[PDB]
């Protein structure tokens, strides 16, 4: 999974089952574009804050504003 692979490379560690499951959920259940997830990861990297919770806070701030696809944030 390229996305998981992005996460593990930046995090420098494997995702836990819970994180793997959280990612599945956000993408399928919550219908979040994987490229939107990846751009939250990008933004955490660009901030020098590559940690799970920080990436999720970026995604939550975007979800609050009704943003679930990368086009909505701008491709
Ligand atoms: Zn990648
Ligand atoms: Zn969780
Ligand atoms: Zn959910
Ligand atoms: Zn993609």
């Amino acid at each position: 999974n390229a996305l998981v692979e992005d996460f593990e490379r930046e995090l420098g560690r494997m995702l836990s089952p819970f994180e793997l499951e959280d990612l599945q959920k956000t993408v399928s259940d919550d219908k979040t574009d994987p490229d939107l997830v990846r751009s939250a990861l990008r933004e955490a990297v660009f901030n020098g804050k590559t940690n799970w919770n920080y990436i999720q806070a970026i995604l939550r701030n975007w979800r609050h504003e009704g943003i679930s696809t990368l086009r909505q944030v701008e491709e």
